[PDB]
């Protein structure tokens, strides 16, 4: 897997994407990394759209990142990925 995704000290895998994300749930957001055990950023609501960066695998999901106001890095999760089948489960949002 993973050819054409670095991979960082945690075992995250990332690489850059440049997109917009609209979610369809609620979807819960983080500080720090993309780790569901990391402190709680805040909420995408139905219908909220943010522009991202980048995009990682870790913790059984694929996330994207982007940047708050203050300039935080936050870590949002967007669907299910199982690490050992290199595959994903579906999208909690629409991407553009
Ligand atoms: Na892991």
């Amino acid at each position: 897997s993973n050819a054409t995704y670095k991979v960082d000290g945690k075992g995250t895998y990332y690489k850059a994407e440049s997109a917009s994300f609209t979610a369809n749930y609620d979807i819960k957001t983080r500080l720090n990394g993309p780790f569901r055990s990391n402190p709680q950023s805040g909420v995408l609501h139905p219908g909220q759209t943010i522009k991202y960066d980048t995009v990682m695998k870790q913790d059984g999901h694929v996330w994207v990142v982007y940047t708050g106001y203050s300039g935080k890095r936050i870590y949002l999760p967007v669907r299910t990925w199982d690490k050992n089948s290199n595959t994903l489960g579906p999208l909690w949002g629409i991407i553009n």
